């Protein structure tokens, strides 16, 4: 399963990452709240724009909803783990992503569906890095279940972003690996390279960071 996963995106998370996650949860939970948010908002603002596009309309509907109840699901684990549903501003990862998008169509649509893919990978193999770390302890085992049972999901968002992205791409199949190659290095820097603030999808944790705890 994670197999496919992990060939397509250009690193594992850090083990740096890793430590840290395990040491503020809080921050872990709402801001995977917010990404889940997030991406329904991603699916629903493509479902505004490409109305052309019928295959779009029927998978990332479907997406976003499913995404409103992953949000949901988080907000109850937060309520049952003593969580405040806390201000944390969002990640560099996402902005930084979006930053890449071209502007001349289709290449607009593509590369964001191109994105939606690598983030959705990327989550997927951050819960699985995470779950056999977090059943460790107690007060986090019901977590990693909930870690564990994303994985399907987020397994199917990649494939779904990804095959659309196939079909709408113009040009040759050539053309489109050279374009996730070039995503998928600047997703692999985003989350190699060293990050000062610790998010679901941040880089590696900054020494000043690690201080903090
Ligand atoms: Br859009
Ligand atoms: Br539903
Ligand atoms: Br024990
Ligand atoms: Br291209
Ligand atoms: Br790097
Ligand atoms: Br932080
Ligand atoms: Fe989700
Ligand atoms: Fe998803």
């Amino acid at each position: 399963l994670l197999a496919p996963i992990k060939a397509f995106l250009g690193c594992e998370t850090p083990q740096s990452w890793l430590q840290f996650a395990t040491q503020d949860i809080e921050t872990l939970l709402i801001d995977h709240a917010n990404c889940e948010k997030k991406a329904a908002a991603t699916a629903l603002n493509l479902l505004f724009r490409y109305v052309e596009r019928k295959e779009l309309l029927t998978n990332l509907s479907q997406l976003a909803r499913e995404e409103l109840l992953h949000f949901e699901q988080v907000c109850e684990y937060m309520e049952n783990m003593g969580i405040p549903y806390k201000h944390v501003p969002s990640s560099r990862y996402a902005s930084s992503l979006r930053k890449q998008v071209r502007n001349e169509e289709p290449y607009r649509l593509v590369d964001i569906l191109i994105i939606g893919a690598f983030i959705e990978a990327r989550s997927c193999e951050r819960f699985a890095a995470l779950a056999p770390l977090l059943e460790t302890q107690p007060e986090t085992q019901e977590l990693a279940r909930y870690y564990r049972f994303l994985l399907k999901s987020e397994s199917r968002h990649f494939e779904d972003y990804l095959a659309l992205a196939t079909q709408y791409f113009p040009d040759t199949e050539a053309d489109l690996h050279a374009r996730i190659a070039e995503i998928r290095e600047c997703e692999r820097e985003l989350i190699e390279s060293e990050d000062t603030e610790f998010r679901f999808h941040s880089g590696s944790p900054a020494p000043a960071l690690r201080a903090g705890i």
